[PDB]
């Protein structure tokens, strides 16, 4: 069939989001370290101001992102960039890492550890989640708990996963079309894999110009690479591109049939393709809001 072959094909070029959180190297999972990681992820006491947590910009009930064109949350950033989703971030390859870069932006490791040492409940959770350690309340221990909570922030069973799994009836007519167009148009070169993307860097980026106020450019000439985003849950993580300038997901497909790629796109193939991309929305994780423990007289105060 022309099917059993879009489908035996895709089965090859993509893997589904696994049932369970993956293993992190150096950093075993446990109910307690996951509880701890989640407490921290939601605690705005990690910012010097007591105003920002990771959820502020990576909102688990609104697709893992912040709905904003751009923001600055990591110290390595040369200015506002669009916040990627935390959802399925663990599968990407995109004190060097996300928690540390965040903390050193809004705080110093020092005040963060003074803050955690200051609350008995947190000390006690650090001791359960990292046992047999003399001093388990460390900057590095804290990032590791958060990472193990992040690892649970995956979205199994989108219509597409249910398709690579077997079921052809998981995609509809217009999304099965869309797919073929996605492969056929080479889409899957740059945005394929376990995570449809999150994996390569390309001398390719969306730009203003000083039907298509926006389009692609070659930045080889500037030794500038951008990573090619995971496309999972993209229907829920607008606006689009590093600068968050495209709001319509149809547009964003129309900006990505660039000359620069050897790809032409019809207004109706973009359509088909946006409707394929809709299929990439998985089951949103179920998070019980953490009950974070009260500060004590010893806890540093908001700083200004
Ligand atoms: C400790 C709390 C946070 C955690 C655990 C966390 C997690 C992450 C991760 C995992 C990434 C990169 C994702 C990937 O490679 O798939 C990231 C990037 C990003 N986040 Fe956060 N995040 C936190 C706080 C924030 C905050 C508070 C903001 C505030 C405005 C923010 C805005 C952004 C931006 C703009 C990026 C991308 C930076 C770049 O690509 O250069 N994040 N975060
Ligand atoms: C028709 C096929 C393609 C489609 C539908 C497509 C779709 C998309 C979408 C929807 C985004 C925005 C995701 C977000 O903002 O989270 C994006 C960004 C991006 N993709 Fe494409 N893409 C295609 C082909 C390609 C190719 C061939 C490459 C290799 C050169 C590539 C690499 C990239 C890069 C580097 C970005 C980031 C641009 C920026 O943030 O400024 N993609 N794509
Ligand atoms: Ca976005």
């Amino acid at each position: 069939f022309a099917a059993d072959e879009l489908q035996q094909r895709a089965q090859g070029l993509f893997k589904p989001v696994p049932a369970k959180a993956p293993t992190l190297k150096g950093n075993p999972a446990s109910p307690v370290k996951v509880e701890l990681g989640k407490m921290l992820y939601f605690d705005p006491r990690l910012s010097a101001s007591h105003l920002i947590s990771c959820n502020t910009c990576h909102n688990v009930g609104l697709g893992g992102g912040d709905l904003q064109a751009t923001s600055t949350g990591h110290k390595w950033q040369q200015g506002p960039i669009n916040a990627p989703t935390v959802l399925n971030s663990v599968f990407n390859t995109a004190a060097k890492g996300p928690v540390q870069a965040s903390v050193e932006m809004n705080n110093t490791p020092d005040q963060v550890v003074k803050t955690l040492n200051s609350i008995p409940d947190y000390v006690a959770l650090f001791k359960k989640a990292f046992p047999g350690e003399k001093d388990p309340v460390t900057f590095d221990n804290m990032a590791k708990a958060i990472e193990v909570f992040e690892a649970t922030l995956i979205t199994p069973d989108s219509p597409f996963d249910q398709y690579l799994k077997g079921k052809k009836k998981a995609l509809d007519g217009k999304q099965t079309a869309g797919l073929k167009l996605f492969l056929d148009k080479g889409c899957v070169a740059c945005h394929g894999g376990l995570n449809l993307g999150g994996t390569g860097y390309f001398p390719f980026g969306v730009v203003e110009k000083p039907k298509g106020r926006f389009a692609v450019t070659n930045t080889a000439k500037d030794e500038y690479v951008f990573r090619a985003p995971s496309l999972r849950n993209v229907a829920i993580t607008y606006p689009y591109f590093h600068s968050g300038v495209v709001w319509s997901l149809k547009e964003a497909v129309a900006v990505m049939g660039s000359a620069q790629f050897g790809i032409k796109l019809s207004d109706d193939e973009s359509e088909a393709i946006a409707a394929f991309l809709g299929s990439l929305t998985g089951k949103q994780p179920k998070v019980v809001y953490p009950i974070m423990p009260a500060s004590t007289d010893a806890t540093p105060r908001p700083r200004l």
